[PDB]
């Protein structure tokens, strides 16, 4: 009876990791499955692009992971019935510090998160840019880790590290840690290093990368700046097309 | 004759923060300025875009943070003789993590860095998309911060808390730390929250946002991927001109 957490993660900054998370949780919910979004950046651009920002540390994720407050104290209400948020704050840059020094350092979302495994058939998780505490406390979390690939070639020369951190993670952290797939983001076919990002990781990692190709689309950029998920800004653009195919895949491996 | 160290930093992930480093870098060595590139990201792609890449920490700015070794052995030539870089490693992962139990940890790149500037005219610090140690570190030691602002809602969102850590930092690590300017960068002038962006910010900032502006320009994201700052890939690019001319802004 237990639903699925998934890691949206990317050390590379920029290459769609919130805007997969926010439309990839809508596009669930909007589906009538239940979906909590938990958003471990500091940045907090996964509540921000619902409408939710917390003044201080009060109603955020801070106070699972340092201040045992159960989980449960911590859902925000969304636009969409079946979509929960837990907040971010700015101070989770100084919680990864407190967490060096701390033990069970790299579970307390983990062992923050069992209250709830069974409320919700899906637990999005937005990680920061970066391969640093907070994201480990994502990885060793999840079900599953899907990547958001930006086409363009810094994105494209970090997957590497990205997978080989992954790797990692499954030898102690998290043995059962799985690919939920590589998805191919901000795709444009006027450039020919995206074509050749492509090209080289469907080769590579092959039924590991999503059909499904996110494409640039201005639409997608926007729909934050009104506290909106795409499919409430503009449902009909090829952005939301994309990120309902990708709910689509999904719930199909639940099935 | 003592030069000047900018930090380029915003928390926001992937706003041209790297972008900007090599390329006015570039563009500043191109114009016979000694310049040093410190890549303080464990993404190395400051490196990376001039054709230095390593995993292993030898060689890199980890050995200046935790081993005391000399930046002046840490210096890698590029294709521009008065540009050098001291590149990172993906370990400064694990080096942030360490710097937590480290005397003085705020300080290990100033106390490092700061002595190189009797050699060089600019020092440009390349920061990761964060307000960690490392970034600490850069703000802690440079003379100003150049803030990279692309052109979109989150970016813009997140100037508040970038400019509230800078401040906190001036208070109590660096008290002399300057802003250097705001650059509106990755610009889409077709996209309608692109000029509400630059119009909000040159309203509130005046003219600490330079009155170049980078725009979107798909050379400037190919020439990374054979290791070649714009000026050497396509001068003929409206990309290469926008550094060029904050490379010009600056020097002025
Ligand atoms: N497919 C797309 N088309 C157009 N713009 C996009 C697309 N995906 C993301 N963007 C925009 O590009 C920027 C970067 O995307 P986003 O913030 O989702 O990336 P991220 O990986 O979460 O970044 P960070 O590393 O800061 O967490 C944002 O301003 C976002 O609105
Ligand atoms: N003006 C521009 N026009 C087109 N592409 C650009 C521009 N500036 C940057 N890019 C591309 O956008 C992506 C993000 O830029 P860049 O990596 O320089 O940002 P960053 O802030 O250094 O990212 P990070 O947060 O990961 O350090 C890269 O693939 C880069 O090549
Ligand atoms: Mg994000
Ligand atoms: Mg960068």
């Amino acid at each position: 009876g237990v639903g699925r957490i998934i890691c949206i993660s990317n050390q590379k900054g920029g290459v769609g990791k919130t805007t997969t998370a926010i439309n990839l949780a809508a596009s669930l919910a909007s589906a009538e499955r239940r979906t909590l979004l938990v958003d471990m950046a500091p940045q907090g651009n996964a509540g921000s692009g619902l409408g939710i920002k917390q003044d201080n540390i009060t109603g955020t994720i801070y106070e699972a992971l340092l201040n045992d407050r159960p989980i449960q104290e911590l859902l925000h209400p969304t636009e969409l019935r079946y979509l929960q948020v837990v907040p971010a704050t700015p101070d989770l840059t100084g919680a990864e510090v407190e967490l060096v020094n701390q033990d069970n350092r790299e579970f307390r979302l983990r062992d923050a998160l069992r209250p709830l495994a069974a409320e919700y058939d899906y637990i999005i998780i937005d990680c920061p840019p970066s391969l640093g505490l907070l994201t480990l406390n994502a990885l060793a979390a999840a079900d599953s880790v899907l990547i958001p690939l930006q086409c363009e070639y810094y994105a494209l020369e970090g997957l590497s590290q990205l997978t080989h951190t992954i790797d990692l993670v499954k030898q102690g952290l998290n043995p059962d840690l799985k690919m939920e797939g590589i998805l191919l983001t901000m795709f444009d076919s006027r450039a020919n290093i995206a074509h050749q990002v492509v090209e080289e990781v469907r080769g590579y990692f092959k039924k590991q990368v999503f059909e499904v190709i996110v494409p640039r689309n201005v639409r997608l950029s926007e729909c934050p700046s009104f506290g909106k998920p795409i499919i409430l800004y503009d449902i009909k653009s090829k952005g939301c097309e994309s990120y309902l195919a990708l709910g689509r895949e999904l719930m199909k491996r639940d099935t």
